[PDB]
This record gives C-alpha cells, structure tokens and sequence, in this order.
C-alpha cells in the first residue's frame, strides 16, 4: 500500500532528478511533507505491475506514450487543474495528457531530438544523412568518426525511419487507427536499409548503445551524436564545444523525431492525491520549480509558458523546436506499447543481421497489427 502523509516521485535516471528533490524540499520546508524522488531501473514497466495491486509512487514521470495504456487500466487520477491553471501552459502540451476525454496528467516539458554536433570537429554540420559516410571517411584519417548514437533504443532510429513515410499509427476520422500501422511500409524500409548500410560499411557499430556514445561523443571521438535536452549538461562540463541543430534529412525530406512531452502522473490509488496537485501545481510547474530541474538536466522546451519565454532565446531550444516542429507529437493509446517493443527487436534484429530490413519490419508490422 502507498503511504499517506508522504509524497514519493518517480522519474527517469537520465532526467534532472536530484533538482527535482532540491523542489521536494522546498515542499517539506512549507508545509512539513516528506518528498521522496527515486529513479528505479526500467520505472514505466515497474508502474503498471506495482500500481495494478494499488502500490507504487504518488506521482510517475514519462512522456506522455505510456499514459494512455496506464489510464485504460485504470492506474492513473483524473487531474483537476482549473482554468487559470491550464491558461499558464501552452494548449497542445494538454492535449498529450487527455485521454477518452480525461486530463490524466500534468504535462512538465516537450522534448525531441536534434542533431548535435561539436562545432571544431565538423564547423558546418551535413544538412543530408546522405552525405555523412563520406564525412566519416574523412574523419577516420584522424582517428574520428562521424556519428554515434544510442542504436538500442528505437526512439533514437525512429527519425531517420519515419522521414521517407515511416509512421506508427495512422490518424483517421479524428482517431488513431490502431490497424493501420505503417513500420514495414517503403519509406521505413528506406530509412531502416540506411542505417543497416551505414553498420555495414563500419560508419557505426550495431552494439552502440546510450553509454558508448555519449562517452565517444563528450569525449570528442566522434563530431556528432543524437540526443536530447537532458543531454546537454554533461556535454557543457565535457571539453566539447557543441552545437545543437535540425536533423539531416532523408531523400530530401526532414527527419521526424517522435515528440515527447514528458508529464507527471498521479497514481489512482494514491491517498495523497490533493498532496501531489499541491506539489505539481504550486512548485513545480512555476519559474522556481522548473528552474531547479531545469539547472540539474535541461527539460527542453517547457509546458509552462512563463519558464518558456526565457528558455526561447537559446538556439539549443530553437533547434529542439524546429526539430518537433518537422516531427509528431506521440500517440497516448495503450497500443504504443506493442509498437515501441516490435520496433526495438526489429531495429536490433536488422541492425545485428539476424534479419533483412524487409524480413524484420514486416514481423514487427504482423505483431504490431494483431
Ligand atoms: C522498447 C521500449 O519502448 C517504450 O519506450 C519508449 C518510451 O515510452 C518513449 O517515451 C521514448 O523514450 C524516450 C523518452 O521519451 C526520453 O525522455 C528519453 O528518456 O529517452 C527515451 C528513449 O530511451 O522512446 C522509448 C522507445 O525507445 C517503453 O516505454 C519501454 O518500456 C520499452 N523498453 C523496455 C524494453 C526492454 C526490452 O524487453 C528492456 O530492454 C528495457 O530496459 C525496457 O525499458
């Protein structure tokens, strides 16, 4: 069972945790609740096993993806902003957080990938991915390489497999189509074939994952890598002078980052729920609570539109917009859960050649579509 009388948060090891405990003390200073903030191994798994037999955090952090499967089941509050509440945040950051009509979570901060690259290795980053493997070959002469980023997880992929036509779930008379899935499509294929080649011809590595890149790009190994906000603070304390830019396009057409706004959840069997809207409406979703997540690891683009207009100026933020901008706004439906995990075993399986691009994207559209 949940505690009463205490606040426990869980969100994600690569986000601003420890400035999150910095507003969980603000909390305890004012009206004398202990905030917990933990950040457990595979969390968005753990939540729906935990909160299914009323256990689990108060409040959970993720993008909005997962909230619609957590709220079909039954395991998430309805959010009671009032009006002038919801005027302080852009109208669209809410729209990620309604399901079946419902408000079921506090959106915090909008979130996509850009490219970033380190500006005294590569001064003019390639507008195309075309033209990236003959960058590498240059590089390589020094001991460099071109790009290296995290090919385990299939939200890294997925730009460069959607900018040819590469979608998840179609939106049709004003609803996804949860039957009409478009992974194994020619645009997929396309994007997915590119990046096989460029594993092929030694550009990159299939077994790349988040540590390695970061590690190779932060270290000035590699002059570019794929990542968001939350990875900028450590490439500030690193050597590297980067900047942080559009993404190249494919085929002449943009890549398409799959847009997260991370949200903050209240669990349906919380008995501190009006403890939580305190804490998400009065603290953290003003300039002050924000600021504290934000200085630990940068949130992107915030949801709250006061934060935002001092965040706007940054060209890192500019590019993270642009990039949004050219992407799409995640689904909610329950049903990206069978499109995130087919996707990663297929990118995995194509990557390593246990299959073809072909082979693998239409077992990961038959299971998608079942
Ligand atoms: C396979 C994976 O799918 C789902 O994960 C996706 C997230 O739900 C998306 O929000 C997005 O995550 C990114 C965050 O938005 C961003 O803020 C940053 O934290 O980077 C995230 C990407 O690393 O994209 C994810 C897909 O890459 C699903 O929620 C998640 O549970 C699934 N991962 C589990 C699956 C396996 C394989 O059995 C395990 O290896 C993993 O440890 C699990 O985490």
């Amino acid at each position: 069972k949940i505690e009463e009388g205490k606040l426990v948060i869980w969100i994600n090891g690569d986000k601003g945790y420890n400035g999150l405990a910095e507003v969980g003390k603000k909390f305890e200073q004012d009206t004398g609740i202990k905030v917990t903030v933990e950040h457990p191994d595979k969390l968005e798994e753990k939540f729906p096993q935990v909160a299914a037999t009323g256990d689990g955090p108060d409040i959970i952090f993720w993008a909005h993806d997962r909230f619609g499967g957590y709220a079909q089941s039954g395991l998430l509050a309805e959010v009671t902003p009032d009006k002038a509440f919801q005027d302080k945040l852009y109208p669209f950051t809410w729209d990620a957080v309604r399901y079946n009509g419902k408000l079921i979570a506090y959106p915090i901060a909008v979130e996509a990938l850009s490219l970033i690259y380190n500006k005294d290795l590569v001064p003019n980053p390639p507008k195309t991915w075309e033209e990236i493997p003959a960058l590498d070959k240059e590089l390589k002469v020094k001991g460099k390489s071109a790009i290296m980023f995290n090919l385990q997880e299939p939200y890294f992929t997925w730009p460069l497999i959607a900018a040819d036509g590469g979608y998840a779930f179609k939106f049709e008379n004003g609803k996804y189509d949860v039957k009409d899935v478009g992974v194994d499509n020619a645009g997929a294929k396309a994007g997915l074939t590119f990046l096989i080649d460029m594993i092929k011809n030694k550009n990159m590595s299939a077994d790349t994952d988040y540590s390695i890149a970061e590690a190779a790009f932060n270290k000035g190994e590699t002059a570019m890598t794929i990542n968001g906000p939350w990875a900028w603070s450590n490439i500030d304390k690193s050597k590297v002078n980067y900047g942080v830019t559009l993404l190249p396009t494919f085929k002449g057409k943009p890549s398409k980052p799959f847009v997260g706004v991370l949200s903050a959840g209240i669990n349906a069997a919380s008995p501190n729920k009006e403890l939580a809207k305190e804490f998400l409406e009065n603290y953290l979703l003003t300039d002050q609570g924000l600021e504290a997540v934000n200085k630990d690891k940068p949130l992107g683009a915030v949801a709250l539109k006061s934060f935002q207009e001092q965040l706007a100026k940054d060209p890192r933020i500019a590019a993270t917009m642009d990039n949004a901008q050219k992407g799409e706004i995640m689904p909610n439906i329950p049903q990206m859960s069978a499109f995130w995990y087919a996707v990663r075993t297929a990118v995995i399986n194509a990557a390593s050649g246990r299959q073809t691009v072909d082979a693998a994207l239409k077992d990961a559209q038959s299971r998608i579509t079942k």
